[PDB]
């Protein structure tokens, strides 16, 4: 009866650490955040 928990869960993790996996890496040097 949790569908949306497990797949649409899932997913947004996906794009969460996805996108901001690169951003962290460049830059960073001057301004931290």
């Amino acid at each position: 009866r949790y569908p949306y928990y497990l797949s649409d869960i899932t997913d947004v993790i996906f794009i969460y650490f996805a996108a901001l996996s690169p951003a962290i890496t460049f830059g960073g040097l001057l301004g931290e955040k």
